[PDB]
């Protein structure tokens, strides 16, 4: 897939929102991950111990994970397309040491989108939701190609 120009500014525009508050937005996700599709924390030995939201939400480590996932994220995004190296390690530790399966992807996709709806309606229109799910699709895509490379296409 190739995304037009018009569509990474509007992926771009509401990202540049996200990152005004990168620590809270990555702790919604990961929560609205968690809840919405509880058997994903079973992927995490470091926090699947916690019971409920509100022990996430106190959870540091959690929240600074959610920073390095949103940073990873966003660095991939602002390659607009041109990512093949970043993707790249990333790819290998979640097929490899994490085990992570394409499903999982698509779920914390959906966290992503549910969440900038919720907090950015403004900047999260009809065409720029359809640009951010595009730009997801991509990543997933590329991701799942690399996967197979890797032996996994888990
Ligand atoms: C937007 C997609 C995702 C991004 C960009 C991402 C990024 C990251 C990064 C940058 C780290 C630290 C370095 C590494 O181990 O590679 C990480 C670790 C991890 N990731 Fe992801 N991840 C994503 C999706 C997921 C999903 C869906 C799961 C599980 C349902 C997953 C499970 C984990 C686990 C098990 C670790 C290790 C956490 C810890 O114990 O340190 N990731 N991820």
């Amino acid at each position: 897939m190739v995304l037009s120009e018009g569509e990474w500014q509007l992926v771009l525009h509401v990202w540049a929102k996200v990152e005004a508050d990168v620590a809270g937005h990555g702790q919604d996700i990961l929560i609205r991950l968690f809840k919405s599709h509880p058997e994903t924390l079973e992927k995490f030995d470091r926090f699947k111990h916690l019971k409920t939201e509100a022990e996430m939400k106190a959870s540091e480590d959690l929240k600074k994970h959610g920073v390095t996932v949103l940073t990873a994220l966003g660095a991939i995004l602002k390659k607009k397309g041109h990512h093949e190296a970043e993707l790249k390690p990333l790819a290998q530790s979640h097929a490899t040491k994490h085990k992570i399966p394409i499903k999982y992807l698509e779920f914390i996709s959906e966290a992503i989108i549910h969440v900038l709806h919720s907090r950015h309606p403004g900047n999260f229109g009809a065409d720029a939701q359809g640009a951010m799910n595009k730009a997801l699709e991509l990543f997933r895509k590329d991701i799942a190609a690399k996967y197979k490379e890797l032996g996994y296409q888990g």
